[PDB]
């Protein structure tokens, strides 16, 4: 699956539709990023710039100009072609090929942006600019606006109104199109295949990072070169650290291992967590905690649909958690009172769900306490967990247990579609999978 | 292999030895680096900070204070311990454990650096600071020095002399200790095993990125989680691009594939290039170019020793290249004249060798034209290549061929030790390896 | 004359009237300005901040909040009272006295602005801010907006729309109220008295700076402590330099002296130029040039009225200049052709008129080529001049002559009122004045 | 009096003498400084730049290059000549005239400094630069050093050592040459004449600013166009504010007026304070305080000589003050105890003396508590004062009295020379002066 030329075009038009007449929107590419000395990390495009272009180069600026309600055009600034720079560092689109390739009206050299941008903004009433996003972008934009402000004797005028386009654009990104859902569906499959493989490869005596290696290799073979975020393999007490990425410990028989990993496929994030026994057999104590987390997920998967909210489903999860923890003697007292005192928080201290898309923690307004009513096309995670500290004052057998189980869903007209259900989460199915792998 | 506590101690003392009395050296940690929105790339410590500490956290500053020729002490600024921040983002050393763990005399909270640093610099004559390295570091250092400058009524004085420690420290890093060589030896082995595997897995119809996946998985399984640089898998004409990292093409029967990849093991870089037939059998045209590159490497491996230079060995390589290219009719004319006109440059347009260590392109002075006399303990790459453009005006059969073969060596008392010779480079050994793998 | 409490109130309301509902306007005070080391220049308030407050302290911010069409309030940030700082550097308004003194609803300490400003902007749709005016202001405003942007979990939202209030405020400043005109009338009188005095004191052998001393003393005695701009006393060839402020030469019998000087009275600028013989008697050559400049001024004073423009009156001045210069043989050819070729420009190379108010070169839109139609309440200068270079290829007697004559006017319903006519400009009246003084 | 070409030359050589071989010193001109909108304050050169050049233009950099102990040369960067810019804003030295005019070896255009400075610093070991003095200078210097650092392949090297020249240069400025003393002598005379005049002009009903006008006019007529600092005319309770510059009040019969004013003559500061009765007759209460301040000054003038310190003379002044205040019943108790408790501080809360030169509060190290031993050629102020707050709990007749009396001295071989004694300070001489003037 991919995003079509036509889709990038529609998105640009959908933004232009909302813009004032006599305005320009300025969207800047991510800078290149140093890893050490003269070596750079693999390039990751700005998600908003990518969203309108699918163009994976730095030193690029998309300028969308709305003259009026029926007239608009696009200008791209991008790197010029250069034989020496390309022999060295790889091929460039250039100005000649860009109009056709990226569907823009005009393409200019990024080296000329300070000589050209103010000319494009001259006489407009409004400029849409994400101020503070990048310092290089702010320098360029402020420099242009000052030229116009100070150039009245050359008959230049600056737009007096600057508007942040991020609220508008992030609101668009919150609702996935069919194409986006198809891409995210494949990301979920790829990510699920990686998690299945990690379960099948796990043996006591392997290191946490070995499962990371298996996962990344599986991403890569389906064409998702990079993870959407740094992979978490927390065995034992390391599972109680929410973003444990050291992955440095020997995995021990008797311990659980929590894997939080997701591929990046055509820009879009998969995001799965599975927790499982290193030796392929849950203990009673482990099952007791796992079942509470599993019921929370399964109940949330049933409940999520248009018209509810993350807040509303979270309250149901809290009830399940508090009840299960009371039955185990991890909490003590009246369930409704304990719920009212938020007594689950030492054990479940993060949110149940976040938006998912071009960023793993995706853009879009949640509303107060994540109370926003859900609608079709929203994509989100469902990730209950219970984390019992090594030194929690609870029965010994529960101490140092971290369990999270996480699926990715899209809200549909009648409910949701689970994008990550092709990797098992029921404990008996996990155990069967691992037994089968150990035979073979 | 690893670097001992004692070794980090020796390095600190070796720096203090060269410092003026009444001085402090300030070495700052790398910043955390955004990949997209709120997600960050895996953390990579500043190589110089790492060199003196082996400490892999951000927001840390090593301060080495030389009172006089027999009196010095160390102060570390690092992140305070914090239950909430660590439950979330992972464990911290803190101030209590740091003196013993990192062998420093005193550890303070990084949050207090603006309140404490000027007190440490007060009354000193000299401050060693790598000005321009990081903007956050410059802000901190300038802020301290201004407090001292302006505080004469509180009996404060700033050191009037600021010295860049990078020349001194990079000169130290240029000469590897036995421990460093042992670590780099293992990096070379790990990297060689990865390249062997890529040759064994290669089949027509696989994508360039698939070999990248194999290579990274192999790094990871020996405990080198990350590459030292972005991996290059250039098949066909992509092999003529020196830092081709797109790795996006289907590998085609008949083409060569050039793999440039290196692991990062305990901070230290492996760096190997192997070029080989996608189908496991070099053609005549491919052999003809390959043999020139192979002779260049093999001759360089013989020649490298104390008392020669990269410049001197490069001249021998140019002769081999020009002669081989004339025999193939790719160059025309008198060899000595063609050599004098640098007629190899359209085909070999980079250096033969760079320093190798904590950075793949390592620190250390090369001298004019890389004429510096080599001495024992220097570590470098040996990487001749020939790149014939798709549209070079040469016989058709050589067009679009890129071949590089690269080994890593340490200069010894009598010559060099090859750290990467455990992966094959003789064409008949390559072919045998691939045939054996294809059976299975 | 002064500006009333009520007037500052009206101006604030006139701005609020034009603001969107759900918005705040932020107006910042000028920084203190170093003259050398720890000494500072006399403090000059930002003209726009002054316009809304009449408050002459640094570290102050006026915040005007429009909740809706009938609800708005003002918050001032200003320096706290401080016994030690005031014993040293002088009295402060403080927070307690400010509401009553400056007619604001609330006053807070400037030291708390980073803790308070974002709270004031929270939930608004629009912020009016003069971006780029002051770097300290931009830091404060950007810092507030980032807190709001990043604080959605604390239920904070930033206004997405930022509007430059300068166009609106400068448009207001372009039209003087009766009070402003009364203040500018007194500035014109004070400035005229200074110019009269300089004519009366001038003797050959005095230095240019001596007339500067006389002028400044006269400003000061009427309560205008500072000039509105650096005083120009250009005798001889120095009169051909438009902003000659060195004022370092001995004034010589036979030379003209050009004086451009203006007081600052209650924030408002006077701005007069008079040119006259150092010895009190114009030569024939001097009269010949002077009369052309004088006719240009006198004609412009007749012409200026509602419905004409600076551009239109300038064309009349060009005609007068070109005709007079042709009659003297300084220009050669057909008048209409010479006019069409802009042949006056080597001799008259600046504009005839600029806006006058809180700044000598006052704010307000001029239109293309200063074609904006004039209306009652606009205040402007009328300043024709002729400057014949020492080495101009013209008859010898005109070389090195600089003459400018400048008056300040307000456009009325039927024409204009001349604010500076109490200092003489007719040559015979100048000569009489100087003769009378020499007796003284 | 003036500073000779030869003197500027000697100073440059005296600096070069102290510089390391293989080094360059970089001294930057002051920026132009905005007063309001497009109007600028009168230009004031950086005191250190002036000290080596006597050059009064912005956008200039003096570069002194020491190749070795017998070889050095100077390069000036300054503004190019420009007919249009000079017709407008005044004459420029340019590159052609600068070598001869300012005694430098070479002059280049300031517009080329980024293309030229790194070439001048290339291969040097040390750069002397006043880091933090000006942001524009730091940008230029850091930019040059980065070009050199990153240009090893073009055989460029940066000096690794940066040294602040301010300690060295300020140490030079602390000791005035005969020429400097002659210039400061004339500044003292000019300033004294201004103070005499203010006493002679003072009448009840005049405003504080009127005496400011008289003072500035007198500065100007002797060729000192500008004050060295903002003039203080504190009548009545305003005399209790140390840097009262509002000068806005009507001077009232019965009150004292404190005048602190100083001219700037050839760059050098005069600095005098005189306090006197507005009506020309001290009251008993006023005499009682005045005599203590006068005895303090007169005693200090006797004591100041080589081998004492400001600290040592200050202790004598404290004794005089505490004794006088006890006798008046303003202090109560044992003198030695009151001295030990610093009981004078509510009434005398500033230092007795500061260095005087190109800055009124001049550069140069004071030592702890201003204990540095005085030597011939040091120039300083002597300024005891007593300030009794309007609400001090002391006998009614002393409340709201501020008296300071200040003279300027140079330390000689046997004592000091008083540069400001030509204006009277004995009360009977003040009264006689004012009576004589009133007749006017
Ligand atoms: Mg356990
Ligand atoms: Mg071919
Ligand atoms: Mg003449
Ligand atoms: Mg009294
Ligand atoms: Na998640
Ligand atoms: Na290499
Ligand atoms: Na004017
Ligand atoms: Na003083």
């Amino acid at each position: 699956s991919e995003i079509s030329r036509q889709e990038f075009q529609r998105r640009r038009q959908a933004l232009v539709e909302q813009m004032q007449p006599g305005s320009a929107a300025l969207i800047f590419a991510a800078p290149e990023v140093t890893r050490s000395a003269d070596s750079e990390y693999p390039y990751r495009q700005n998600s908003d710039f990518w969203y309108f272009t699918g163009f994976n180069e730095p030193e690029a600026v998309l300028v969308l100009i709305k003259s009026d309600d029926t007239h608009n055009h696009s200008v791209l600034f991008n790197r010029v072609r250069d034989l020496t720079a390309e022999i060295w560092f790889g091929r460039r689109l250039g100005q000649d090929a860009a109009p056709e390739k990226l569907g823009v009206d005009r393409a200019l050299a990024f080296s000329e942006i300070n000589q050209q941008l103010y000319q494009l903004l001259n006489g407009l009433d409004v400029v849409y600019h994400a101020q503070g996003e990048y310092a290089y972008a702010d320098v360029i934009v402020n420099s242009a606006l000052e030229k116009l402000r100070k150039g009245s004797r050359q008959n230049l005028t600056a737009p007096a109104t600057m508007i942040d386009w991020r609220p508008v654009v992030h609101e668009m990104r919150l609702f996935k199109s069919p194409e986006e859902i198809a891409v995210l569906r494949r990301a979920g499959e790829i990510t699920a295949m990686a998690h299945t493989r990690a379960m099948e490869k796990c043996r006591p005596g392997m290191f946490e990072y070995h499962l990371e290696g298996e996962i990344h290799h599986e991403f890569n073979r389906h064409g998702a070169r990079y993870p959407s975020y740094n992979t978490i393999v927390g065995s034992g007490e390391n599972g109680c650290i929410l973003h444990y990425t050291e992955n440095e410990c020997e995995m021990r028989d008797g311990d659980l291992v929590l894997i939080d990993a997701g591929c990046e496929y055509k820009g879009y994030a998969g995001d799965i967590t599975r927790t499982f026994p290193v030796n392929g057999k849950f203990t009673q104590a482990q099952r007791e905690i796992y079942d509470i987390v599993l019921e929370s997920l399964e109940t949330s998967l049933r409940l999520y649909r248009p018209g509810t909210s993350i807040l509303e489903v979270t309250g149901e999860v809290v009830r399940i958690m508090v009840s299960g923890l009371v039955k185990l003697g991890i909490l003590k007292g009246d369930v409704d009172e304990l719920i009212a005192q938020n007594a689950h928080r030492p054990f479940f201290m993060h949110g149940l769900s976040h938006w998912l898309g071009l960023d793993v923690h995706d853009v879009g307004v949640y509303g107060q306490d994540r109370s926003r009513i859900l609608e079709p096309g929203m994509v989100l995670t469902v990730e209950p967990g219970l984390y019992i500290a090594p030194d929690a004052e609870v029965p010994e057998q529960y101490r140092g247990i971290g369990i999270r189980i996480e699926d990715d869903i899209v809200i549909t007209e009648t409910g949701n579609e689970n994008l990550t259900a092709s990797v098992v989460k029921k404990p008996e199915e996990i155990e069967a999978l691992m037994v089968a792998a150990r035979k073979q």
